[PDB]
């Protein structure tokens, strides 16, 4: 059954985060199934030292100890412009305040991103609170070639577990791309990660510059879902 669903409006999204000259908003032109699908874009500036998210924000999307499927399709602009740099484009993360480790408390634990033309992901594990940050990040490249133009459909099967006991599983246009059993998929605690999807082109800060020419980057979203079956979350089934 599913217990989140969006056909790519902005109704029914907790936040949307929009950050510098960021966009997000409803269109009916690019669109995957119906008549609406959301579009992010993020403009790189010269000279800013903050940050570039495109997002729309589902706060309920995980604790440790479950089991949930999650499905998005999204598209690159036709013109994309392949980059060695990430651009982001879904992760899950939960502000843990007081936990002490690193910059903030906000932690992101699996994200999914572009670097070059291939979709990357990974997961996060150990316990990074004071007085340990010890963490482990798994990251698990080349998960699919990724084109652009072109409306792709991603579907997570994962159980949150800091015991060798979860999983961590991917498909990627109807096809199973990634699998792997008794992993640990989370850190030892019981925060509540929110399920974010959109552009964060987060190199063009983590690395201070951005490579090659496109400033102006551009991804749609839509057919979001998180539930407990794969048919519950596929963008490419009712
Ligand atoms: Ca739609």
């Amino acid at each position: 059954t599913r217990s989140f669903y969006n056909d790519g409006h902005l109704n029914g999204w907790d936040y949307v985060r929009k950050e510098n000259q960021g966009t997000v908003s409803e269109v009916s032109n690019v669109v995957f199934k119906g008549t609406s699908a959301l579009k992010m874009t993020q403009t790189y500036t010269p000279g800013y030292t903050g940050r570039y998210h495109s997002e729309v924000d589902h706060n309920r999307g995980y604790q440790r100890g479950e089991e949930q499927f999650y499905g998005f399709a999204f598209r690159l602009s036709e013109d994309w412009q392949f980059q060695p740099q990430s651009y982001n484009i879904a992760q899950f993360i939960a502000n843990r305040p007081g936990a002490g480790c690193g910059g903030d408390d906000w932690m992101p634990s699996t994200m999914i991103w572009i670097q070059n033309n291939q979709l990357y992901s990974r997961y996060v594990n150990g316990h990074y609170r004071q007085p340990n940050c010890g963490r482990n990040i798994v990251t698990r490249p080349n998960l699919a070639t990724v084109s652009a133009g072109a409306w792709h459909r991603v579907v997570l099967q994962i159980k949150w577990a800091s015991d060798n006991t979860g999983y961590f599983k991917i498909w990627f246009d109807g096809a199973k791309v990634h699998e792997e059993y008794n992993v640990a998929t989370t850190v030892d605690d019981d925060s509540v990660f929110q399920f974010r999807v959109g552009l964060y082109a987060n190199s063009w800060h983590d690395d201070g510059h951005m490579t090659g020419t496109q400033g102006f980057r551009q991804v749609w979203y839509d057919e979001v879902a998180v539930g407990t079956t794969f048919a519950d979350v596929d963008p490419d089934q009712a």
